[PDB]
């Protein structure tokens, strides 16, 4: 089990995935500075395309509490229809 | 386990999220006065965007009996379909 | 587990919700006359909007066998298609 | 547990509903003659609306293996598409 | 249980259904010859309509490796959408 | 026993999950390490379901694991389905 193998499933909630990332990062023998750097590059990189498109729109300086509120809609009745009703228009 | 970590899943029913919120609130090293203030602030802010839009429409003064009866359709056949319809009308 | 705390989930079938309602009602500490009054009022009130809209059409006098026969379509293919078409043709 | 309570869920496959009916039927206290009359009346009556409109179109005489083959499509990814298409053309 | 009662669920994958079929066939009390005749007739008849439509297009002489590879798309995003289209176009 | 040749991706299974089973199974196969590398290049990309295969077929040769898996973790998601469903109706 290595921190680099943790990826968000295609239908996994972002809350459930952020917990596995931290659950794993508590075992990987490394320095605190490294673990913080890990948290700053892998977390948003290894997210699924749905959450990734939303986390990029926020930009830098966003904390967990700011992402974890912007992604708890992914997979809800509002999202699936907002996206679905767009691909119809886009094509 | 902290009360601030309890969020409503994107597909979780509101009834289940309210249970965890209160299930987690009754074991917090907080005062009774604080736990009431927590209930009023955290409960509605940590709901997913589907329940929130519905709750934010009721306004202040709504009890759990009024909120939960208004959200138990979220994710159901009627609610899902209605949303999709208004998604084709707003964009066409 | 109070009796007033039993509600019908959004995706939960009616058969399953009624089972929990009675499972919990049998454990309540109260009199028989009260328990029957509970069933008459709470059972249809704590139901989700879909089963509720179909129950308010049967009206009063419907039995626990007429209701369940009227709601076991909720959440099925025939139901979902019927609910979706009616909404699309409205806007 | 009584044979008259067994009902097909709104999303339950038809194979898994016939399995519980007979699992329950073999336990009900009655004679074989009464159990054969239960099967002809209850089994089809307690089916959900989707697995019922199909059976009502075979008519009498169709055995179990004749029905189960007619109902194993309900809920498949080709059944919904068919039901959903007629609903639109009806409004 | 008896091999004649093994059917493919409406939402079950073909891969998962061929395992119970063979798992059951290895338990059915018959001769090894009657078992090959079972596999050649029942395995396809007891499949759900979605997979059956794909299998009856290939024809005779197709091996499990060819069938299983042709049905592991049933129930997927591309497959679902592909069926919902021909119906909509060949209807409304 | 399980043969590496029978590990196929379910019609509704995440690529991450199917990859893990492939490697969990390949670690046990009694082949030689030279035969296992050849297995990884042929079977893994061949025994995938049609939804992931069409995308891997686009990456082309020279694609590492970290590149494939990042390309497939969207399959089965809202953005994916809506995009695949939108072209089906457009192609017909």
């Amino acid at each position: 089990t290595s921190i680099l193998d943790i990826r968000q499933g295609p239908k996994e909630p972002f809350r459930d995935y952020v917990d596995r990332f931290y659950k794993t990062l508590r075992a990987e023998q490394a320095s605190q500075e490294v673990k913080n750097w890990m948290t700053e590059t892998l977390l948003v990189q290894n997210a699924n395309p749905d959450c990734k498109t939303i986390l990029k729109a926020l930009g830098p300086g966003a904390t967990l509490e700011e992402m974890m509120t912007a992604c708890q809609g992914v997979g809800g009745p509002g999202h699936k229809a907002r996206v679905l009703a767009e691909a119809m228009s886009q094509v």
